[PDB]
């Protein structure tokens, strides 16, 4: 449904490589290379799926309407193993599979290049470039299973995430399906 | 929303009490009755939660563009304690918070085919006051397969295609008596029936 999108011949998931030195991948590029100059970008995708696009624009009308403010989401990074790129390019992250039991975005593309997180390869390495639902954040704590409450007298009205540092966070914790979209995969090496 | 739901005016979520003799509330009643006749229902509310809604249903119309039919969804029961029930009333089942069942067919939500399950007092615990509380809930079972104790998702219908996956799991396949979910929004609580003994 984005404007970008390139035509899928009536389908519902599709990977699109980009193509380097146009607007797209540069920028892209840009937001990476600002934190891994260093590292060599072998390609970059585009992540089309409609069906988790579809639920996660749901989400996000639904906190647009909840915070009365249209400033929640962040573009932030993922790094994570060969083996689950697949999973993730189909069905998103899932905190199934310390500052809480979630699935971790950070803001720095060199955060998640580390290799505990974009585990290399053929020494290939992979991180997502991920639109996020941070919404109004606190600051979290380990073995949180979702946000904590914003009052305790309402316990049942959270906060949309948690971040490690509230002034300058360099980390972000969802606890639900679809609040993050995975919109580009960056294939790299050290 | 549906149409049949009470004019909430600016507000995204709202319990409405049923009243007996009509066939919404007498036919949950029945469903309920046909396994737990010894017990007596205190009141039976239906659950309008806009978001909720809205969610499940997107859920619902891709697992059925996704499954070519239409029969993907099953009216099942939950049976929780009354400190679950605020929190179920307005974000749903989670998984990441659900109760480790007797049988294990997964760590997920899990669903009864029959209310005698979900009346046992493991499941809906009595409160202080006696009141056991139990969720009919539709539930995007899908196609789907026997589970096993160590699934965090639901497997893959094919080992060499690990990412197109059963929709839920159950304890036997041909004669279903739970199901498990695995993700946010698969299931919709949409009454709650408040019981004692
Ligand atoms: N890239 C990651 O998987 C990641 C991002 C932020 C924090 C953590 N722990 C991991």
């Amino acid at each position: 449904l984005p404007e970008h999108w390139t035509d899928m011949n009536h389908q519902l998931f599709c990977m699109v490589q980009l193509e380097p030195g146009q607007s797209e991948y540069n920028t892209i590029k840009d937001k990476f290379t600002r934190t891994c100059s260093s590292y060599a970008i072998e390609k970059i995708e585009r992540i089309q799926n409609a069906f988790l696009w579809q639920s996660y624009q749901v989400k996000k009308r639904q906190m647009d309407i909840k915070n009365d403010h249209k400033n929640n989401e962040r573009l932030l990074f993922h790094g994570t193993d060969a083996d689950s790129v697949p999973y993730v390019n189909q069905h998103g992250f899932n905190r199934s599979c310390s500052y809480g039991k979630g699935t971790y975005f950070a803001v720095d593309a060199s955060y998640s290049a580390k290799d505990t997180y974009s585990k290399p390869d053929n020494g290939r390495k992979h991180m997502y470039v991920v639109r996020v639902l941070t919404g109004v954040f606190t600051k979290g704590r380990a073995g949180l299973v979702t946000p904590p409450p914003k009052n305790p007298h309402n316990p049942t009205d959270l906060f949309d995430s948690v971040t490690n540092n509230t002034r300058s966070p360099k980390l972000f914790v969802v606890f639900f399906d679809n609040q993050a979209y995975p919109e580009y995969l960056i294939t790299f090496t050290a």
